[PDB]
């Protein structure tokens, strides 16, 4: 039995699927199946500060070396005609409070992906706003005082989590993406989960932001690239600064990052010690997006039709259930 309801449990991938079920259970569609989430990788990581910034921050003691998290893979999948359609995924980033600022008690979205075969597809959007709320919850729940979001669709025909998907979903434009968040944030706001949010520009000009070291540095991010080639361009400079081009550049690109504040004032100045009670889950497969790419690509493992989606999904779990 390859199902993803036979996966091991997590406190997190449970949470999720209650989140989901229920809402569905009160909709009562009859086009609908059950719904189950799984976290399939879950791995101590470090995100090393690059060579600008290092001898900028790092080598005068300003700043710390490299930050440590835990990457965590999930997936989302329906029963669609008696079989598991994996329809969502998501890699995120967890640093906890033993982490150094600007990093501690910070959740930060690597990758996020979804096959449009959801049923009914008048529900799709609200099942994506219960999973990705549902996740905020959990994490406040366990003492993340932030979220961040990198609202950012994939380029010139990129593929993110799940391998080729159905010419009929489109690429969303920035401007769409963007308003979806907003939305799916405002109704987070409305459940009184999300306190506040902010774009990245707002958020760094509340919080009083002088240094480059003070923003978080997150795994594949944008801003530790800006960082990077800003550094770069102010070093090539000879006279006969970093800060100033940094809200320069939040500025023009502010509408894109998101800064998701779950909780709040003195609520956050007195947190006790995040402790997950999930372990760690070694599979190679999962460890970023990279690996299921390759396996999907070289066994034709596709997501363009229901029809294809649903046997890449039972493919996906014999893999699975192998380790
Ligand atoms: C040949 N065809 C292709 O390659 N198709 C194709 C289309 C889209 C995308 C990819 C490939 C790769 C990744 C993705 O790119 C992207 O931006 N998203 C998010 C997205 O589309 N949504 C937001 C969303 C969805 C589900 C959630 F749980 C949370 C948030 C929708 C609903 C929106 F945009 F409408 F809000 C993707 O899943
Ligand atoms: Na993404």
């Amino acid at each position: 039995k390859f199902s993803a309801k036979r996966l091991p449990s997590t406190r997190l991938g449970t949470f999720l699927e209650n989140r989901v079920n229920d809402f569905l259970r009160r909709q009562n569609h009859p086009e609908s199946g059950e719904v189950t989430v799984r976290v399939v990788h879950a791995s101590d990581k470090t995100v090393e500060v690059k060579p600008g910034m290092k001898a900028r921050f790092v080598d005068s003691g300003e700043m710390a070396e490299s930050f440590p998290y835990r990457t965590k893979a999930l997936f989302a999948f329906e029963e669609i005609d008696g079989v598991d359609l994996c329809f969502f995924g998501m890699h995120v980033q967890e640093y906890g409070s033993d982490c150094p600022p600007p990093n501690q008690r910070r959740v930060y979205i690597s990758y996020l992906d979804s096959v449009h075969f959801f049923r009914p597809k008048c529900l799709r959007t609200a099942v994506y706003h219960e999973i990705l709320i549902g996740y905020l919850e959990y994490v406040k729940k366990l003492g993340y005082t932030t979220g961040h979001i990198w609202a950012c669709p994939p380029s010139e025909g990129d593929d993110y989590i799940f391998h080729c998907h159905p010419p009929d979903q489109k690429i969303p434009k920035p401007k769409r993406l963007q308003e979806w968040y907003k939305k799916m944030l405002d109704k987070a706001v409305s459940e009184r989960i999300v306190h506040d949010y902010k774009d990245i520009f707002k958020q760094a000009t509340e919080d009083r932001l002088t240094s480059a070291k003070e923003l978080p540095y997150f795994e594949g991010d944008f801003w530790p690239n800006v960082l990077e080639e800003s550094i770069k361009e102010l070093e090539q400079k000879t006279s006969k600064d970093l800060s100033q081009k940094l809200y320069a550049t939040m500025e023009k690109h502010k509408e894109v990052f998101f800064v998701i504040r779950l909780i709040a004032g003195p609520a956050a100045n007195s947190l006790p010690p995040i402790v997950d009670p999930d372990p760690l889950i070694p599979c190679d497969l999962m460890d970023g997006r990279d690996a299921f790419l390759t396996l999907a690509r070289d066994r034709h493992l596709e997501f363009s039709s229901l029809r294809r989606a649903q046997w890449s999904t039972g493919c996906m779990l014999v893999e699975l259930h192998t380790q």
